[PDB]
């Protein structure tokens, strides 16, 4: 009959609810059936492997349960008495639940995450990724740069095919893209960046504390992941140029709130950034760069000009250049590069390919 | 993944030779024996399945085949006996191996092809295409359209997850795309049309007659197919307004080197509409709209401010536009939609999925 795959998901935030949503409805000739979902203490856990009894409504089943979440090491003992193949779904973003990863992995568990925190660490644990072990399973991250564009899948299938990555520059923080976006446009502007941040932090799409936008830190990491991809074995998301937005005085406040009050003092110099690349008739953008001749990479302004795909972007999309041998001209993918939905379905996807190579 | 596969490849020709040289010299952790070379008259054959000694120089090997290529009915009747999965591949724009393509599935053995015949044609071939059935080939088609970008992989994928395309819209023809950046700019031109069609020619961007690029008839395919993936049960690329670039009329009337020549007559009605457009700060593109709720699958020119990313395109590269339930800001994908590397590549990729998924 039908071949089946468990799944075994971790977090129902955002993400994870859309994720849980879709893989619930996801109509196919596979059986994806969900034996596992945990949310902080609270967990359903199917000892038996039959579809957890969701019946209609996964969140109040989730809530009336009283199973504790299993500690680490006995879900990977739990997950290896599987009838079946299993496939962890990792919604959260917890550095912990990744320093299991190669755990799961070596166990011949595979994941699927849009958490960036195993791959954009050390480069000994992104070369766990070579899994190439008979007794593990896969591994996939396509929510963990673009959200659910076509982006590492593109780049493994063109490389695997022969082709070679060159220069690849984009961006990809939804909330800097955003940012840059409402800042720094074609039309005369006159809006001050401390008002901008401000905004999207209201909006809520800043981190609780936008300083942790603005350190570039995240845009940091996805870079670190497609420079590896790429072939330029990156050390750390640190370990290279990398311009912060946050003004050096403000770096030590307190509160996210006293950030915000003070951040108005310093529109100053961007102000007259943005205005010089006005003059230039360009804008400003938040990019991440990588030159796989001279291994540079770095993230940080740039002025674009008008005609150049970064300077027609929606919204707060993401967009991300690839130069290859075959494509003198890059490939330029742009969207959506955050969001539950549209992440979720990154996530799924990457579960819809694991399973079929199951 | 799945250790030994067996590909079946079909004509040898600019894209065909690309996708051999490419597989041949690709290293992967599956194995694909190549169980067939078939060309026009001669074929190269494995009688038994053993990997094509064809190490790497497989045009000797052709060229001293005297090996008569079988008729399509013997060859499945071949194949579908293999000890493993059969991936075949057609590197052809032949309707008559199209037509079997329902058989080659119905025996078993995959499809992996750039050849937009099958998934153009009569709605019960796609149907059955994509019946998915047990035990059944899988079909993957992503040069069809866009040569080898992620398009039509990413369309199945974000609709599996549950999302719904409403808008999809681009420029599916390098020879026209070329034309068109060339022809209207941003930056107001003096340029005539037929000077552009001419040296597009010279310059080798068209067919030896322009005007199997200019009737949009290949535009009308590649959207019929898009239209159908979207949820548009298109009857046919005739089915729906097809905008010709071809003079009016004025058609079979003429021949190869004469319409050129008695084409600088028409100019005036295509530069002035490229100057009214102008007007509005806009440009013309031919493109391949579609539109589900409507359920309006449209071809032909189509004005776009300069803002718009479709007016800033390179060389001759494609673009699609997919606004959907979900990407209600849409996802833009640019690049190369043609290129002998390019497009097999596209095509050895799904040979990839496919193997994968056997
Ligand atoms: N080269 C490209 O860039 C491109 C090409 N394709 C598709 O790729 C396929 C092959 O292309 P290409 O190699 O250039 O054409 P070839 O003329 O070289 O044909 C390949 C070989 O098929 C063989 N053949 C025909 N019938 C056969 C049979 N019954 N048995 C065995 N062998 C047989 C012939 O001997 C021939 O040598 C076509 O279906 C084409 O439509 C897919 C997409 C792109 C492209 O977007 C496009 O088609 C549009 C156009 N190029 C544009 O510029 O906009
Ligand atoms: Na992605
Ligand atoms: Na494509």
């Amino acid at each position: 009959s039908t071949k089946v795959v468990n799944v075994a998901v971790i977090g129902a935030g955002v993400v994870g609810s859309a994720f849980l949503d879709q893989l619930l409805a996801m109509k196919s000739t596979i059986t994806y059936n969900l034996v596992l979902l945990a949310e902080a203490e609270r967990s359903l856990i199917s000892k038996d492997f039959s579809p957890l009894n969701v019946g209609s409504d996964w969140k109040a089943a989730l809530a009336a349960s009283t199973t504790k979440t299993l500690p680490l090491d006995d879900l990977i003992a739990h997950l290896k008495t599987s009838p079946k193949p299993v496939i962890l779904v990792d919604n959260t973003s917890s550095a912990y639940i990744a320093g299991f990863y190669t755990k799961f992995v070596e166990n011949g568990i595979s994941i699927a995450t849009p958490n960036k925190k195993a791959f954009s660490s050390d480069l000994a644990t992104w070369k766990a990724l070579f899994s190439n072990k008979p007794t593990n399973g896969f591994v996939y991250h396509e929510a963990t740069v673009g959200a659910g564009l076509p982006i590492i899948s593109f780049l493994r299938e063109i490389i695997q095919t022969g082709d070679e990555v060159e220069k690849i520059e984009g961006i990809f923080s939804g909330t800097l893209s955003y940012i840059f976006n409402e800042f720094s446009t074609s039309q005369a502007n006159d809006v001050k960046f401390s008002d901008v941040v401000k905004v999207a932090k209201k909006l809520g799409y800043t981190e609780p504390d936008p300083r942790d936008d603005l350190n570039g830190l995240d845009v940091a990491r996805k870079v670190t992941i497609v420079g590896r991809i790429s072939g330029v074995e990156v050390e750390s998301p640190t370990s290279f140029p990398v311009q912060s937005l946050i003004p050096k005085p403000l770096e030590s406040v307190k509160s996210a709130d006293e950030f915000l009050e003070k951040l108005s003092d310093y529109d100053k110099d961007l102000t007259q950034l943005k205005k010089e690349a006005a003059t230039e008739n360009k804008v400003l953008r938040f990019i991440g760069k990588v030159d796989v001749a001279t291994k540079s990479v770095s993230v940080g302004i740039e002025k674009y000009d008008y005609s150049h795909p970064f300077a027609s972007l929606k919204g707060s999309d993401n967009v991300i250049s690839i130069k290859t041998k075959r494509y003198t001209n890059p490939v330029v993918i742009q969207g959506a590069g955050a969001g539950a939905a549209v992440t979720a379905a990154g996530v799924l996807g990457d579960v819809i390919k694991i399973a079929q190579r199951l």
